[PDB]
């Protein structure tokens, strides 16, 4: 897009031909997919060219890689200092077709494994590698992974190596695998998610800065799915998340459950609504939260 | 007033009013007026008669009519109880069960209530605790306190013997009681349309009554069952949350009641009821009155 009486920065040529490119391919192959990676705050690079956009369907949503990336490494005690760059992401999670992407480029060149980017010891690097797939699947945007972020991987891609699939040995590993794959076939099979829209996301509470926990809502029509984050080791007991619906409510996904090689500290399946205000809500869920976890639940049907 | 209106007297009656407080600037002048004449109790300088209180003989009528009727009936009935809000602020009003009502083949209070003695007893203790509630002084004939079976027959003296009796006893002890209220709570000297608000009026099937009386600070709920059927896990809205205390039960043994009742130490739980941020999970005593304030 850039080169660095016109003294224009902004290379035009390039302009033109990633419009007439993006123009072509959906001419010839309605059903193709763009997807550019721009590093740069370019409006409107998942916009059509008919708005002057530059016509790609997607966007890399490389501000959130960085933003979550740099919130993960700081440690729980400091996670407390960082809360606005969790939430922030949101204000731009809608201003292009976007995809969460983690990829090679973050996991070489000294920037470490993903698993190696997590703080604290064995268990907590899973259970924050854990959280954050968790987050990623329930924020706005599609899903990109690079091959062994699915295991949590030691070493640093290497081209001239294979993945460690030795790791798929120890627990932890495999369970990052299964979690991982829980994740898509929730993904795969809740409406809620499909919908990255500022339609499909609702906040159902970011102010809590101490413990730095997080609770929002997915939503397509009738169906919603509620996420609820706890980003410190400290379980929380009798934490109560406001709900529009009340009744019965189902855990439909927990990042502590021993099947993912945590802790198992969770709800039992049923939680009870009680039709008492809660952060602005008609109902309210009093649930247990379980260290470095993500909780996914729904309403019964 | 009438003979159509007689204007002498009107003048004479504006006149009246306006000498005696002119002179005696702290007396007190009721009325009592029985067709709906307006401003009875408002100033001469409004086109009021000067009068400073009015007997509500409306309330009076609706109220008796209304108890003279049998429970498993009062469900058809239940406008004539809860209307009598709309005139209750007209005037400055006095309820009044007066000597008129307790002559000439009318029936004694008692006699007038429905059902056995123990209903009997309960309706008049109901009624008493309603009318004390209710916006407005309060005037109760001689003899109603012990709510004597006779009419007021002048020739004779009043049945002190039915004052040995269980039933009579209790209920001049609840008019005692009631009376103790009154005097210690302000919620209950400003018979103003602000001092009365409404809790819940739209129970018609099991008759009860939910209305708080006001004064800045203090509150006072009134929660009322007429019929002798126990209400348990009845809900009633509140404003405040906390502790509730129960100030007085109609149903009490002490005043020859069941004793159903929630005893005090009554908390508040933060479920939206009847409109209301706090709702009271409380049981209802038959025909009888609760009537419980704020802890503090």
């Amino acid at each position: 897009l850039y080169r660095d009486i016109f003294g224009g920065r902004e290379n035009l040529e390039a302009i033109d031909f990633i419009k007439k490119f993006n123009e072509t391919v959906y001419l010839h192959f309605p059903e193709a997919i763009t997807i550019a990676e721009e590093s740069t705050a370019w409006p409107g690079v998942s916009a059509p060219t008919y708005n002057n956009g530059l016509g790609f369907l997607y966007k890399w949503n490389m501000g959130w890689m960085h933003d979550t990336l740099d919130y993960m490494r700081r440690d729980p005690v400091h996670r407390k200092y960082h809360h606005d760059t969790l939430t922030f992401s949101l204000w731009y999670a809608f201003s292009e077709h976007y995809i969460l992407p983690l990829s090679h480029d973050e996991v070489v060149h000294g920037k470490g494994s993903l698993w190696t980017k997590m703080p604290g010891d064995d268990w907590q690097k899973a259970a924050n590698l854990r959280l954050l797939y968790g987050h990623m699947w329930g924020h706005p945007g599609k899903k990109l992974l690079f091959m062994g972020g699915e295991f949590g991987q030691h070493h640093e891609w290497n081209h001239d190596t294979q993945l460690e699939w030795h790791l798929l040995d120890q627990p932890y590993h495999r369970g990052i695998q299964a979690w991982v794959r829980d994740l898509n076939h929730l993904y795969r099979t809740h409406p809620a998610l499909w919908h990255d829209g500022p339609e499909g996301f609702e906040w159902i509470d970011f102010n809590d800065r101490d413990q730095s926990v997080i609770c929002y809502l997915r939503k397509h029509t009738d169906r919603l799915l509620l996420f609820v984050l706890n980003f410190t080791p400290v379980p929380r007991e009798h934490y109560r998340v406001g709900v529009p619906i009340g009744g019965p409510w189902r855990e439909v996904l927990n990042s502590d459950a021993v099947a993912y090689g945590g802790s198992g500290m969770g709800n039992f399946g049923r939680v009870e609504a009680v039709p008492e205000s809660w952060h602005g809500r008609p109902f309210h869920l009093e649930l247990t939260l379980p260290p470095l976890a993500i909780l996914i639940l729904e309403p019964e049907s």
